[PDB]
């Protein structure tokens, strides 16, 4: 299989990548680094994250050191819901270019679907605890999403945490310029998205799959939940391949057609996450994984259900 996947604006993204969620600022220049000398062209970012500029002082080396060439690595970064506004998209894209060293990305994705009032807060709350909107809707986001294409700082733009009819209304946007490159959703052998994932691929827009370990170290975790690194049928697939279990819910998405972003600062486990181009599940091992779906989010936000484009009130 391919190492890269064609885009809907002519460039080819790499379908797989480190992710950089949760990633201590004293840890992620090192795994960015490593990610890079063991092959990772592709880095998931986010302003939100609060570790770009760290995470740009590991790309920059690595172009200075001359490594990798700027036009061989492909950079994302995402747009926070307190910036959903007109005059503040370009502000906080040209931020993210700062801290990440670069002078352009090759995609920016709308991180929510929901705009949140502007301000020093990522999560502004009113006095009883719910999330404040801001009456931005997600077609003029989108506008200013595609001026960033025509002034050069993104070389595509996409969505994330975009249901079918957010996606549907992005496609049916009155005047519609560019349309999203990627859609970039949760995604796992308990969340396994074949709805959303046949609709986003039947219009071209590739699907990159976040969480795909169910994200053991989300900092709202319970010690009751499932576990998909733990859970015995998925052992044995590995064991059946001789890969690990990491390395099994890596490749199940690769062959879905999904770009994935596995997230570590472990430099051993950087690696193997990364060694996953030379074995293959089979068509039965693929529909054994799907058959675990048990709608089970690592990513939902109880603060911001009220809003009104809060993604998952629907089915999908
Ligand atoms: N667009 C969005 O809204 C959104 C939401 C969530 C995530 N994302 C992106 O997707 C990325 C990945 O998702 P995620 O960070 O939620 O979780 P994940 O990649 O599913 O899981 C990360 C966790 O798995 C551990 N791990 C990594 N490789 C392992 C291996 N080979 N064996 C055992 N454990 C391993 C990591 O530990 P160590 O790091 O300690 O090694 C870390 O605790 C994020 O970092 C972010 O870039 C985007
Ligand atoms: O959104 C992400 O990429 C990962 O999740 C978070 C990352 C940070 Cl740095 C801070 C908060 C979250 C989080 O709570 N995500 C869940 C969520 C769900 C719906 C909305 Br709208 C916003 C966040």
């Amino acid at each position: 299989m391919a190492s890269r996947i064609l885009l809907n604006n002519g460039a080819k993204m790499p379908i797989l990548g480190l992710g950089t969620w949760k990633s201590p600022p004293g840890q992620v220049t090192e795994a960015v680094k490593v990610a890079i000398d063991v092959g990772y062209r592709h880095i998931d970012c986010a302003h939100v994250y609060q570790n770009e500029n760290e995470v740009g002082v590991a790309i920059q080396e690595k172009l200075r050191e001359q490594v990798v060439k700027r036009e061989e690595l492909f950079i994302v970064s995402k747009l926070w819901c307190t910036y959903h506004e007109k005059g503040l998209v370009k502000g906080a894209c040209q931020k993210t270019l700062s801290d990440l060293k670069l002078d352009y990305l090759d995609l920016y994705l709308i991180h929510w679907p929901t705009g949140f009032k502007p301000g020093k807060e990522f999560f502004p709350l009113d006095e009883s605890g719910n999330v404040v909107p801001s009456d931005t809707n997600i077609l003029d986001t989108w506008a200013a999403m595609e001026e960033l294409v025509d002034e050069g700082l993104v070389k595509a733009i996409g969505i994330s945490n975009f249901n079918h009819l957010q996606v549907e209304m992005i496609l049916n946007k009155p005047g519609l310029k560019y349309k999203p490159a990627v859609n970039q959703i949760e995604c796992h052998p308990y969340l396994t998205q074949e709805k959303l994932i046949q609709y986003c691929q039947s219009k071209g827009i590739v699907v990159t799959a976040y969480s795909p370990l169910g994200s053991p170290d989300r900092p709202w975790a319970k010690p009751e939940d499932p576990s998909l690194l733990e859970d015995p049928r998925i052992k044995a697939i590995a064991a059946k391949h001789n890969k690990t279990t990491a390395q099994v819910l890596i490749r199940f998405p690769m062959q879905r057609n999904l770009v994935v972003i596995p997230k570590s600062v472990t430099p051993e486990r950087i690696a193997e996450n990364f060694k996953v181009f030379d074995f293959e599940l089979s068509s039965q091992d693929m529909t054994t994984l799907l058959s675990y779906n048990r709608n089970w989010r690592v990513c939902a936000l109880l603060s911001c259900t009220s809003h009104k484009d809060y993604p998952f009130h629907e089915e999908f």
